[PDB]
């Protein structure tokens, strides 16, 4: 079992990597031609018998009045939902729970008159009128907001009947000014300095390989309710797609087991070196150098940032965790596997052998001793030659 554990943490550590170079939150930036902000990321919706659904979002967000608004310095948002049934309500629904808050500018320590309408719990209505491929529908909904917390409660209805996309594709369209911005980004939250007379958000959201919406809303105070209203067109879907087709996953109620937490501590100690309980950009670099890589200092510190939900500049074990239950493709993880062969075969001649392994494990703060090598390669070596190959390092790190 012994070996087997220095496999599992290795391949967690260079899977660990991969995740600390993707995008999954939401990119914010100023434009300041138009007063107002852009903002990007991509939503991975599971797709019920396995495999995930890209969805490519693009967003614009412009000041319905002529007041200032605060123009934001590069962050992100970063969200975290719930979907559930209310086993009471017969009619096409959901029930969704959402936590949103903002990061991505590093504080590096532990901890508007607009925004002065967000001080305590804010009523929600929202209203869709959609069309996707000539299906014509409409969602009303209703909740409250506490910007404080970052944290949103609604219920959705398609009041026209049957909903003829997923759920889980309209979140995104259905008040981004309910973030909780921590009090070193103040200055950088445009949604509530915009209010009360409010914002127009535009998106179009790509779904890869199928068909694409486009949204047009206005979000305002109406008294002290803030609102909604939403105009969706969806075109190009294939009607026996993952949309049309509703092959997507209701709910992802996916958390981590003891075991993979136990495994993931053990690639964590592999990065903390030091054994503080946080990963520093100095620490992460050390990691991906002897993986042979070569990132800059601005490269460390944008990697760290993408999972420092705390602004404090260092990973700590949770946040690492967060980012261990982050899904990449079957064929994306693949590209991270195949370069970490092709680091630890020194010679490049298609093997890794005992010495090769050695020399990387050493590298990577593993003292192995001639035995412990051999167990590992025995651990891998399938076909018995006594080295491994990328099929059975693809065993192993996986
Ligand atoms: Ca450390
Ligand atoms: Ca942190
Ligand atoms: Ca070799
Ligand atoms: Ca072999």
């Amino acid at each position: 079992d012994s070996s087997r554990r220095k496999w599992n943490k290795t391949g967690h550590a260079v899977r660990a990597i991969g995740r600390l170079s993707s995008k999954f939150n939401v990119y914010i930036k100023a434009d300041k031609q138009k007063n107002g902000i852009k903002a990007n990321f991509k939503i991975r919706h599971n797709i019920e018998d396995g495999g995930v659904q890209l969805a490519y979002h693009y967003q614009q967000n412009t000041p319905i009045g002529d007041g200032p608004v605060l123009l934001p310095d590069n962050h992100y948002l970063s969200v975290q939902s719930k979907l559930s049934k209310d086993p009471n309500e017969k009619r096409d629904h959901m029930v969704l729970l959402e936590f949103v808050t903002a990061a991505g500018i590093t504080l590096g320590m532990d901890e508007s008159k607009g925004e002065e309408l967000f001080t305590g719990v804010v009523p929600i209505l929202v209203e869709l009128d959609g069309d996707v491929n000539g299906h014509k529908f409409s969602v009303s909904g209703e909740g409250e907001g506490d910007a404080t917390y970052g944290k949103l409660t609604l219920k959705f209805i398609c009041t026209t009947g049957k909903l003829p996309v997923p759920w889980p594709t309209l979140v995104t369209t259905l008040v981004q000014c309910f973030s909780r911005y921590p009090d070193h980004m103040k200055q950088h939250d445009f949604f509530k300095s915009a209010m009360p007379e409010g914002y127009i958000q535009e998106r179009t959201i790509f779904f890869k390989d199928d068909g694409n919406y486009k949204t047009r809303a206005e979000v305002k105070f109406e008294g002290d309710t803030l609102v909604n209203r939403i105009e969706l067109k969806g075109i190009d879907f294939k009607e026996d797609g993952n949309i049309l087709g509703h092959k997507l996953e209701y709910n992802t109620r996916d958390q981590l087991t003891e075991e993979q937490i136990a495994e993931f501590k053990e690639a964590f100690s592999l990065f903390d070196k030091d054994g503080d309980g946080t990963i520093t950009t100095k620490e992460l670099g050390t990691v991906m150098r002897s993986l042979g890589q070569n990132p800059t200092e601005a490269e460390l510190q944008d990697m760290i940032n993408e999972v420092d939900a705390d602004g404090d500049g260092t990973i700590d074990f949770p946040e690492f965790l967060t980012m261990m239950a982050r899904k990449m493709k079957d064929t994306d993880s693949e590209e991270e596997i195949r370069e970490a062969f092709r680091v630890f075969d020194k010679d490049g001649n298609g093997y890794i052998s005992a010495a090769e392994l050695r020399h990387v494990m050493t590298n990577l703060g593993e003292k192995l001793t001639d035995e412990e090598v051999d167990e590992m390669i025995r651990e891998a070596d399938i076909d018995g030659d006594g080295q491994v190959n990328y099929e059975e390092f693809v065993q192993m790190m996986t």
